[PDB]
């Protein structure tokens, strides 16, 4: 079971995707990253750069990985176990439509799922649980993490 060490934890954004604003992309990240720290005792910072713990970016097909994104639907993203250099990072197919509405697909849920990877967790069988395979949107103004997934970090960290 791999965690990280550490629990202050820095994070970067490469690049963008140019269906949201800068300001829109930085908000759903943020927001993500917040669902698990009122859950656990980790604290996530942001820097302009340099070199993060997480680096967070925008890539299409081949990108350098060995696990190539897919075009339109199908694969949304990925992200690695908590660890060095790649370890802990997440990426986005730059090929899907971003969205912060109901509409496929909605960036903060997408990303909120692929911290969990970055942090530990491995996917769940509850259909309710943010850590399920399959994307599927719930309402977001007042987000706050399933209760399977309030387990998990915690049976991690505490
Ligand atoms: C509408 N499309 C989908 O719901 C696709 C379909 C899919 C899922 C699993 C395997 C193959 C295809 N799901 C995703 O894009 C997942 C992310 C969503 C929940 C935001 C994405 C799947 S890739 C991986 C498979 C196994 C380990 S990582 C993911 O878990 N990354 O962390
Ligand atoms: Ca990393
Ligand atoms: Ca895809
Ligand atoms: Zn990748
Ligand atoms: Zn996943």
């Amino acid at each position: 079971n791999p965690k990280w060490e550490r629990t202050n934890l820095t994070y970067r954004i490469r690049n963008y995707t140019p269906q949201l604003s800068e300001a829109e992309v930085e908000r759903a990240i943020k927001d993500a990253f917040e669902l698990w720290s009122v859950a656990s005792p980790l604290i996530f910072t942001r820097i302009s750069q340099g070199e993060a713990d997480i680096n967070i970016a925008f890539y299409q097909r081949d990108h350098g990985d060995n696990s190539p994104f897919d075009g339109p639907n199908g694969i949304l993203a990925h992200a690695f176990q908590p660890g060095q250099g790649i370890g802990g990072d997440a990426h986005f197919d730059a090929e899907e439509t971003w969205t912060n509405t109901s509409a496929n697909y909605n960036l903060f849920l997408v990303a909120a799922h692929e911290f969990g990877h970055s942090l530990g967790l491995a996917h769940s069988s509850d259909p309710g649980a943010l850590m399920y395979p399959n994307y599927a949107f719930r309402e977001t103004s007042n987000y706050s993490l399933p209760q399977d997934d309030i387990d998990g970090i915690q049976a991690i960290y505490g």
